[PDB]
C-alpha cells in the first residue's frame, strides 16, 4: 500500500512511483509537496487497503480517518456516500469547486458531469438555484447530475437538462370550471379542445382563457355579456393557485402546437401531447413555478418516479416574467449511473 | 320514457308505473307528490333516454338541463362526473346529506360506500378534516371514498381507512446527520439499527434519538460529555421540519417491533417493515402530519400512485398530541370502484 501523510485535512503521497500509481487512476491532486489526496480520496483508498494514513507517527485506521473527517465536516459522509458509489459504478470522481458542484466525475472518453450533491433534509433550493446550477455548466460537455441521499446514506441520482420546445365564433358560457359549448364546437373538438360529454362540450379555465385570447371563442356571463381575457384571468384566479403563471406555459405549449390537459393523474399541472391525444400517449409531466418557488428533495424524487413509472418525461416550466412572457424548461431525469 | 316535471332544482315523476320501476332501480326519493329526481339523476335519465323533463310546457333537452344544472350549481359537474361514472360502473349513487358526503352508493347486497368528492384545485382540506370525514362513517357498513375528479372530468378513486398498528453501552458520537458507532455496535445492527459502512455504524438522527430513550446507547458530544433526548430533539430539528412529531411517529412504530428506515426513496417520511428488513420489502410508506396540516388532491394522488408503484401501502400518520403522545394512522389506497 502507498504511504499518505495526514496533514490538515489533505493526505500527502510523497513517493513518486506511489503518487504516479494513484494519479493515474485519476486520484488526487499534484502539489509541489507530492500527490495531494482529498478526504473522499483518502478515506477510499483507506477503505480498499491502498493507502495507510500516518498523523504524525500515529498510524489512524479507516475507522479513525471517517470519524476524524466527520468531525471536521458534518456532510462528510453525506459527500463519500456519493463519491465511494460514484467509484464503485466505474465513475472517477475529481473534488473540486469547478461548476459550483461536490465532483466532476469521469468515465471513458465521452462521459462527464458535475456532481450536485443533496442531503434529504439539510438541503433547500428554489427555481432559480437549478437555473443557476444549469448555466455553470451550459455549453460545455458536462451534464449536471444531482446525487441526493437520504438519512441512511441510499441514493438516488437525476440528470438536469434544458427543454428547448419545437413547433360567428362559438359561445362559451363562462362558469366555475372553465365554460361550455353546445354549438358549433365540433370543429374546436377535433382540434382536442375541450372534453365532450352527450352532445356538450366543456373547457377547462385554461382552455377557456386561452381560446378567447386567439379569437376562437366568445365567452359570455349568464346575462350574456362578453368578458375580456383579464376578467377571465380574474375570475379562474381567486381559487386557483398559480394561474396567470400556468396560463403562460399553457398558452406557450399550445401556440406551438401541443395539446396540453390536466396532469393530475401523474403528479404535474399539466401532461403534454405531440400531436395527437386519441393516438398517442402524452409526452411530458409539467409543473409550472417562478424563480423564487421553493422545491425540495422530496419534488425530484416523486416527480420523476411518478413520471418515471408512466414512461413520461418530467419537465419544470419556470416562468421568469409572467407578463412579457418569459418561460424556460428544464427536465428531471431519473438515471442509473 | 318516463314523464318528469323540473320544479326547482328537482324533477317529479307522477305516473306511479314509472316512478315504481325507476325507484326500483334506486333513481330518486319518494314524496307526497310522487318520485323526486336529483339534478345528477335527472339528466343521467334523461341523457339515457329514459326521462323527458318539461318544465311548464317546455321540453328540456338533456343539453339545455347540463346547463340549467351548472348554472345552477357550478359543482354540477364535477359531482355529476362521479354520479355517471358510479353509475356506468354498476354501483347506485343516492344523493344526499348522510356522512357528510355527496352520495352513498351501493352494489350488491355487500357493497356500501360514502362517496366525498374533490375537484382537482377548489377544495383545500387538512388532516383534521380526513379525520372527521372518517368519522362519520365509523362502525358502519360504509366505506369511506373520495373521488377527485381533474379539471378535465377524469376521476380516481380512493379508499381512506383506519389503521390499528400491531405489536456498558455503546458510545454514540452524535454529529449533524445522527450519530457514529465505532465500537460494540453488532447488536444494534443485527436489530436492524444503523447503516453499517465498513466497520462503522452510522445511527440516523431518529435512531440516534430512540437509542439514546431507550437506553441502548450513550450519546456524546465532540468533547465527551453526554446529550440527553431534550438535547438531542433540540439539536436536531433546528433544521430538520416536523421533527419533534416525526420522531414519535418513529418511536411509536420501533416500539411495536416495527423496522423505520427513510421514506425518501418511496416518496415518505418514513418506510416500515415489519419483521426483516434483510428479507422482505417494506409494507408501509409513512408520511407524519398534524391535524391542521393542510393537504391538497395532489398529495393523495401522488402518495398512493407511487405506494401503488412499489406495491406498499401508503399511511398518514396524525400526531394529534406529541407530548402524550396521542397518534392515529389513516391508510389511503387508490381504488378501481
Amino acid at each position: 500500500a502507498a504511504k499518505g501523510e495526514l496533514v490538515g485535512s489533505k493526505v500527502l503521497v510523497r513517493n513518486d512511483r506511489d503518487a504516479n500509481r494513484l494519479y493515474s487512476s485519476m486520484y488526487g491532486k499534484p502539489s509541489r509537496r507530492g500527490l495531494q489526496l482529498w478526504p473522499e480520496e483518502a478515506l477510499f483508498l483507506c477503505e480498499i487497503g491502498r493507502l495507510e494514513v500516518r498523523s504524525g507517527n500515529v498510524r489512524i485506521s479507516p475507522e479513525e480517518l471517517m470519524d476524524r473527517f466527520v468531525e471536521e465536516d458534518p456532510r462528510f459522509p453525506v459527500r463519500y456516500a456519493v463519491y465511494a458509489d460514484l467509484r464503485r459504478r466505474g465513475w472517477k470522481p475529481k473534488p473540486g469547486r469547478k461548476f459550483g458542484t461536490e465532483f466532476r466525475a469521469f468515465r471513458g472518453e465521452d462521459e462527464r458531469i458535475a456532481v450536485k450533491v443533496l442531503q434529504e433534509e439539510l438541503d433547500e433550493f428554489t427555481a432559480q438555484d437549478i437555473l443557476e446550477w444549469l448555466k455553470l455548466v451550459e455549453g460545455t460537455e458536462f451534464e449536471l447530475v444531482v446525487a441526493i441521499v437520504d438519512n441512511d446514506y441510499d441514493l438516488n441520482y437525476y440528470v438536469f437538462s434544458e427543454l428547448v420546445l419545437g413547433g360567428e365564433l362559438p359561445r362559451a358560457k363562462v362558469f366555475e370550471g372553465g365554460s361550455l359549448v353546445s354549438k358549433d364546437y365540433e370543429d374546436l373538438k377535433r382540434r382536442y379542445f375541450g372534453t365532450e360529454h352527450g352532445n356538450v362540450l366543456f373547457l377547462d379555465p385554461f382552455e377557456t382563457v386561452y381560446l378567447t385570447e386567439k379569437g376562437e371563442i366568445d365567452p359570455e356571463t349568464p346575462e350574456g355579456e362578453p368578458m375580456s381575457v383579464e376578467e377571465l384571468l380574474s375570475f379562474f384566479e381567486r381559487r386557483r393557485p398559480g394561474f396567470r403563471a400556468g396560463y403562460v406555459v399553457y398558452r406557450d405549449l399550445t401556440e406551438r402546437g401541443y395539446v396540453v390537459k390536466s396532469g393530475f393523474k401523474y403528479g404535474g399541472r399539466f401532461r403534454v401531447y405531440e400531436e395527437d391525444p386519441d393516438r398517442e400517449h402524452s409526452k411530458y409531466v409539467v409543473r409550472v413555478v417562478e424563480p423564487d418557488t421553493e422545491l425540495s428533495t422530496r419534488d425530484v424524487l416523486r416527480a420523476t418516479r411518478l413520471a418515471h413509472s408512466v414512461r413520461k418525461d418530467f419537465v419544470l416550466a419556470v416562468v421568469e416574467d409572467v407578463e412579457e412572457p418569459r418561460i424556460e424548461y428544464v427536465m428531471w431525469r431519473w438515471k442509473r449511473l
